[PDB]
């Protein structure tokens, strides 16, 4: 079902501190190497007033690079698809949440993308556009009431040095009953690898696998 090279259409309304906007997306990767590229456009609200690195979390764990011994929560919850339910608290107070709802046909994901943010600084390092990018980072995979949470701790790199830290906590909910794994961890790298210069068009990239602890038991 899931093949090998997949399609991505996808589109983002929201608001963030008040400023509405729409961005549509389209893109391709290959989910079973974890691999992704999506050209983004903003379609209504341009120029964004706020950081572009926000969003780009919000705009799939279908692709991700799953061992054999972890059951695949995410590819197996297709044809009919799943969706994500995502809060985003940053550590001067700002949040954002967001749901995506996420469908197939053919050899295409389809996105419908919800994303609302608020009660950022108007000096802050979002309404001032002084992020340069995400670290890379790690997100702890767990099962509690029947569906598959994730956890990680985020962290923007600043303009002028200096990091800026958000607390993500995302619920998968499969359509259809899928197996179950066990808690593991997703590695994540997403980075914008081009851009104009109001950001208006966007070239986004993300590289994902899952695995157990490296560290052995005693």
């Amino acid at each position: 079902v899931i093949k090998p090279e997949m399609k991505i259409k996808l589109r983002m309304e929201g608001a963030v501190n008040g400023h509405k906007f729409v961005i549509e997306g389209e893109g391709i990767g290959k989910p079973y190497e974890g691999t992704q590229t999506l050209d983004l456009t903003v379609k209504e609200g341009a120029p964004l007033p706020f950081s572009y690195d926000i969003l780009t979390p919000a705009f799939n764990r279908a692709f991700t690079k799953y061992p054999k011994d972890i059951p695949d929560y995410f590819k197996q919850a297709f044809p009919e698809g799943y969706s994500w339910e995502r809060s985003m608290t940053y550590e001067d107070q700002g949040i954002c949440i967001a749901t995506s709802d996420i469908t197939m046909e053919g050899d295409c994901f389809f996105y419908k993308i919800r994303f609302d943010g608020t009660n950022f600084p108007p000096n802050g390092p979002v309404m001032q556009k002084k992020t340069l990018k995400w670290e890379p980072s790690t997100e702890k995979m767990y099962v509690r009431d029947g569906v598959l949470k994730g956890d990680v701790n985020m962290a923007l790199l600043l303009e002028g040095g200096g990091h800026y830290r958000c607390d993500f906590k995302t619920t998968y909910k499969a359509k259809k009953d899928v197996r179950l794994p066990d808690a593991h961890e997703v590695d994540h790298r997403i980075e914008i690898l081009s851009h104009d210069k109001d950001y208006n068009k966007v070239r986004l990239y993300e590289h994902a696998e899952a695995r157990y602890s490296m560290l052995p038991s005693q």
